């Protein structure tokens, strides 16, 4: 695995802020709304933690953050499995 | 979908990753403090890796233990490379 040139995670972060209401999502996740914007802003040094990435993915049922996380290291998107 | 699992998948991967690799040698390659680097892999400590930190360590070690545990904590199969 090698880190890519194209910012796949940065484009996944900007797109995640596009779809969801940041005020409502930050409240449900118990996050300061400005800190959530910063961790989604590739212009700011704030970054998500693994527990934060799972929580936001769980509440929204959207894999944008995780899929962009995987493409940066050339992994295909999450393929879930149940049972 | 994408629900959080109650098993410590990412935690157990952090322990296995920490045991497999020398922490001092990885810290000087990754440009991190060796004590901070252990804290991220110690589940009993609240320190966590940032997304750039996980890509770098996966790059330097060519070991997908942390990424696969990251995927397993929310019910994703292990990483399948793109391979150009």
């Amino acid at each position: 695995f090698q880190v890519s040139k194209h910012p796949h995670y940065d484009e996944a972060c900007r797109a995640f802020a596009q779809r969801h209401n940041m005020a409502k999502l930050a409240e449900r996740a118990g996050m300061n709304v400005q800190t959530l914007r910063n961790k989604l802003n590739p212009e700011q040094p704030h970054q998500f933690t693994p527990p934060e990435l799972w929580l936001l993915t769980d509440l929204t049922e959207d894999s944008t953050l995780v899929d962009g996380f995987l493409a940066q290291i050339h992994c295909l998107p999450c393929v879930p499995v149940n049972e």
